[PDB]
């Protein structure tokens, strides 16, 4: 069924993430025909400056998510930064993320894939369309089933990101694919009001899934302020998405 | 408000090649009243790449086309302009004037137009950013149009290629009326060498889009036989498939419409 | 020889183009070993703004351009819009300058031909470098012999410009080049500061000339106040650049 | 100051091929004493585009040949780390620790390679703009890192094709020593479909640009016979071209050098 990936950007406390996890579980009852997969990242290892918001480390964050999955029975999903953090992620990550960035270092790629868990990787905003057909062989040569790969802007020009959703159409030749909603319209080194016009036009074009950032309050969170979805407009955006879809689909050529 | 659907061959390879687009663009006109169809070819393709490449047969012979397909169908026309002295001539058959991408900052050509009293439909160039079509827009009030239109047809990405930044949609939609083309977005420029190329395969997902991210029209250029066109044989629509195109935009349009967002 | 084409971006007055044609003199004599072409615009035809200035027509830039030649015995450019104005400007101009947004205008280009004069190509940012061998073949056909394509940037992401010098070599298998050094550096809807270190490059990798908009003072210029070079500073680059040359033309390639 | 040529072998295919590049280069350093020679070589491609091509022989071998190198040559060491663990027993060998593009943002790896008291060279990211390398030079400085040096290498410009805007040397030193990868800049990211692709004839053009504008050193990935190279064939020079190139260089930065810009 369709997926929808949601949760704050990063772990900034279990607290927080009960509270999110609580409404994620609430759309997932309403929505029985989409998939809700919680997601949250245990480290923000990629930060502008040394000065940012990092997180409280990978016990503290698996904790947290484990008591996601335990008190709502949602999936989990969570990014993982060099390779010896698959195995311990892996423990309660259904889906482990690949970080845009790193979509190329085959030893990451290898280790997610050998926990056998299914792997979602963020397209790097220097990757073409057509180049993550290797790296989705690299997942399948380390085992892995489930694979995910997931649009989220390419370079263009300094501190900005496009999206071509000829990506969708390509991509979707060799893995199931997703938009990531909040990372698309972020300004490297972001516009919020864009945030739902495009991912209108995703699921007009074609996906498997959306990807979306979202806390109580985005102008409050420690990490991906500008672009974090308020939880209140989830529900709104999710319906939208779904009639949307619904005639659209009709339209969506094969694979 | 009533959805635009720009459509025509690229060139006037002949009158019997408008008529026979004409007929059937009439005949959908008929089908979905709830569009405003403006049949589009132009009488010369002034920037061709090469210099052996098809032009056109001038544009008294291309007027003359046009305004049988008025007559005969009934349908609004458009046309474009490349030189200040032709938005005379043309202001007398085209309901809409179209400014070519490349010559968008031309002020003397976008005047020219705007004092005709017509509308006109501003292709968007593609070394502009979405934000700077604000002074386009005020360039053509300036010289008095009052139906102004701005299309999106892709921006430079790299070489030989062309992305759809849908942003620019509610952007525009600040100054202007907005309207995506369809077949010009997937143009590879001077992708063949001589010619350019594009990749149709793309035209219907983007559409799509478009319509889910909202505009006021779509423009697509449309031929019996794309495969035989004197230009832009790789992009343009099958006249066979438009039907199809349109009825699935309007469909998509309808859904999406409750959530576009108020400017 | 090397060409140098300077002058004022646009025509505010033949005072002023007397002004800069009288240092545009000095020079040329002090520099035998460079063909000086002075250059203006009698219209600024594609300013973003309605209320910009272009200019104070056709006629009187004529006729200030023709004080020039004749007082100084400089050889003359200026640009045109539209192809009736090929044939009055062929009077006095020895150079006829296409803008880049009309290099791919088919009847400009024949009409500039047409005149027997040399034509000036400023590349469009649209265009790749291999896009100019069609250019300089319409110009051909018009009965064109003297022609140059001048490299000016390439749209990189929005008000970006980025000079590919890979173009250089690319257009000199069909033209002479010429480097625009004012041009290369605005931002489109510029920084002064990288004038003088990219027509070093260009140099360095190999040109048949160089363009600059120069004037007495740029801050009050009424086009292109901030990437107009200041008059004083252009015999300092000229030198500059004339020593670059002398040493790097050993490693120049072979057409 | 001295000027730094970084240059060797794209991947350390065997020890033996380090001796044979080291020797010239060593020779190279007896000619061209104002030149500050590191010799370069990755003990893995940790990155490659498919799974199938070639990555290395271990960190272990490849400490191994390149302290091979630096014993029997007295030449300085440079390679390149992946994660953070590798820091420590690549610092027993090298001087310069070099950080991947697409890893340039990954604080724990900069950290780690900052609190060895080695110098650190980051390769600038492709999707980087030249103003956002302050940061990253930020984090080096608070991890301990006291010789910094941030390479130029391209920046992705559409679809598997890179530009060099030389705007970004003048702008880079103001935090940081700037180094110019001369053939990293000409390569085509996945040009190739398995691998990636590259332009040969455009090496020499853009490093004498790289030096008429100014920058602290050059990088070049050299080998005896770049067509059968297991990496990178596409882009690494000849051998015997190498001196010729440095000394070509010198004469442009030498006779450039005057006009370079204090910042
Ligand atoms: O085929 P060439 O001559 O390059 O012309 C490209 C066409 O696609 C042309 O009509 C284009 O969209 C012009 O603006
Ligand atoms: O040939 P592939 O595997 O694409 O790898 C590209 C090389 O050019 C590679 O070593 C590159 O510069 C990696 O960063």
């Amino acid at each position: 069924k369709f997926l929808v990936i949601a949760g704050p950007c990063a772990i900034e406390s279990e607290e927080l993430l009960l509270k999110v996890g609580e409404e994620i579980k609430r759309l997932s009852e309403k929505f029985k025909e989409v998939e809700f997969v919680f997601k949250s990242s245990f480290d923000k290892a990629n930060r502008s400056s040394i000065h940012s918001f990092r997180g409280h480390g990978l016990e503290y964050g698996v904790k947290a998510l484990r008591k996601v999955k335990e008190e709502f029975g949602l999936k989990i999903t969570t990014d993982i930064h060099e390779s010896w953090q698959a195995e311990p992620v892996a423990e309660v990550a259904d889906i482990i993320q690949i970080p845009a960035f790193l979509c190329r270092q085959t030893d990451l790629l290898l280790a997610a894939a050998k926990t056998g868990r299914a792997v979602n990787v963020k397209k790097g905003q220097f990757l073409a369309p057509w180049d993550t057909k290797n790296v989705v062989e690299k997942l399948k040569f380390g085992g892995a089933k489930e694979i995910y790969l997931t649009e989220r802007g390419t370079t263009f020009g300094y501190n900005n990101l496009v999206v071509d959703f000829r990506s969708l159409p390509i991509m979707k030749q060799w893995a199931k694919v997703i938009y990531d909603a909040t990372g698309s319209v972020q300004l490297p080194g972001g516009m919020r009001e864009f945030i739902f016009p495009l991912i209108r036009a995703a699921v007009a074009v074609g996906c498997d899934g959306v990807f979306m950032e979202t806390h109580p309050e985005p102008e409050k969170a420690l990490s991906d302020a500008s672009t974090q979805l308020p939880l209140s407009q989830l529900e709104g955006i999710i319906e939208a998405i779904l009639e949307i879809r619904e005639v659209a689909s009709k339209y969506y050529e094969t694979i």
